[PDB]
């Protein structure tokens, strides 16, 4: 793999640890990185390392490189997990990212159904992710795998968009159309992406709506009781998920707006941020309190 | 041998066939049984027949009878192979069981490393076997030989626990302790059964963990590269198998739970079923699909 000193990290200063993610297969691990922080030379930092699975194909590697390059290019944002470095020379490919001590969003929410979640907290999570995606979209890049499992939570409860394994740079085409193959998160995909294989910022918006649903159901699984294979027919029929109990009517309509059948009629992340900010501010300044 | 009309089958209506099982020695054969199905009188049914090996001892017979009686007593369950009848009078002892057209679990999995196995399918196999064992344990009986080689697969891919050659009824003692002898499946045995000769539902749980490992390695052999004789020392040292590549971290921890050094701390089949059901449902309703 090509060299890139800027992000290269000394393997010798990296020590792999335990696997991360209940539903993961062990290719993502915790790890100690000594000197990863330019400032602190001898200070060891707990990080997360992603590598190829035991028996990786040719494309597999190609997909991990892309994930890394995507992270390299988009730049820093408070609501996007940070790339810290990579070990690409004389050894297995390791992509080092900051460690989120509270796991993915789904595990995080399920554990607080232990400081329980309040309506305000749910709106806050949603607002933060809309900001992260607004930023990603402003870079003319699509994520393609927006879901609770791909959102991490820091020690201080900050929302971090992660796993850019399917992310694409659409700066020159304005829309990505795959002709290849591979497993895809169909229950999070917009109809046009599923049926026409067309992805855009608007298809990410659709996925954001599903994410909102996961957040308000506190880590629930989309289209409950519906085998993934049965979803295709339902979508062709215009099926849409019901409103989660913890969701206000206003937020449910926002959810349904994200699922508008016409891509261009769905709100933009810019609009979602503005509406979510209004809703967050009002809730923060008006919520009822237990005395 | 005592008579028992209920299960007795006319030899004249039974015609032995080819041997079954690559690793078997020929004492298990395919066979045609005319009238085995009370309903269909002239309809011939393909079944499996187990008999004593050429040069059977006194105990050998005693062990086949017990196997038959165990099957007679436990009752029917979707995930346990069915006893159809037996030829015990005026001739060699024949134990007739339903035929599983896709062989034992190991052969079945190895052949799909030909409709290949998906993660969901592996969880499904595991779930079914946990159900079978949960049922067996509810009858206060232990299997003592739970392994891929002792699991059969039907034409419609249903998992069937089989070979009750070592099974014991522990309704009156709550735990079986052998003082006799005989060859045992040490690589599938819990430390307390190996070292203290004590067997319980919890030792079957340990064996279930090894079975999970076989399933997720697609018919692999436990403790790879380790001669059976070398295992004893490793176990005394607390050795445990590494996670199979196809296994999620969550399922590996379930595996390790089955191998807890403290028998009572291992999960019960009831708990395994509940956790496996949750995992199976989630996977079925959320898996990524290739379009
Ligand atoms: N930086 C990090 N800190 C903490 N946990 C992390 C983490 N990165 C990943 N994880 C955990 O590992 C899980 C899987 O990570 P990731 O989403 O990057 O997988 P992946 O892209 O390798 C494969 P897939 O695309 O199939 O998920 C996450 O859902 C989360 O639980
Ligand atoms: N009902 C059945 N249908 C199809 N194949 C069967 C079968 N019963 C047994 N077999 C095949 O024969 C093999 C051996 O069967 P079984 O496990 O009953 O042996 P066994 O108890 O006689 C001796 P051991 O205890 O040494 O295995 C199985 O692993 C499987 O491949
Ligand atoms: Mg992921
Ligand atoms: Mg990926
Ligand atoms: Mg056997
Ligand atoms: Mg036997």
């Amino acid at each position: 793999l090509p060299e890139d000193p800027k992000w290269e990290f000394p393997r010798d200063k990296l020590t792999l640890g335990k696997p991360l993610g209940e539903g993961a297969f062990g290719q993502v691990v915790m790890a100690e990185a000594v000197g990863i922080d330019k400032d602190k030379p001898k200070e060891a930092v707990t990080v997360a390392v992603k590598m190829l699975k035991d028996d990786a194909t040719e494309k597999d590697l190609s997909d991990l490189v892309s994930e890394m390059e995507m992270m390299k290019m988009i730049g820093k944002h408070k609501n996007i997990i940070n790339l810290l470095g990579a070990c690409t020379q004389d050894g297995p490919l390791y992509v080092i990212v900051e460690y989120a001590s509270k796991g993915n969003l789904r595990e995080y929410l399920r554990a607080r159904r232990e400081e329980q979640m309040t309506f305000k907290d749910l709106v806050s999570c949603t607002y933060q992710l809309a900001r992260g995606m607004e930023y990603l979209a402003s870079q003319k890049c699509i994520h393609r795998d927006l879901a609770a499992r791909n959102v991490l939570v820091t020690e201080n409860n900050v929302m971090k968009i992660a796993d850019f394994g399917l992310a694409r740079d659409i700066n020159n085409i304005d829309y990505y159309k795959k002709t290849t193959n591979g497993r895809l998160p169909v229950k999070w995909m917009a109809p046009e992406a599923l049926f026409d294989r067309v992805y855009t910022h608007q298809s990410d918006v659709w996925s954001f709506g599903v994410l909102m649903w996961e957040i308000f159901t506190l880590g629930g699984s989309p289209y409950p009781g519906i085998p993934v294979e049965e979803l295709f027919k339902l979508l062709k029929e215009g099926h849409r998920m019901d409103k989660p109990a913890n969701c206000t009517n206003e937020l449910y309509m926002m959810m349904r707006d994200c699922w508008h059948a016409v891509p261009s009629q769905r709100p933009t992340f810019k609009q979602l941020v503005e509406d979510l900010d209004r809703i967050l501010t009002l809730t923060t300044n008006e919520e009822y309190l237990d005395l």
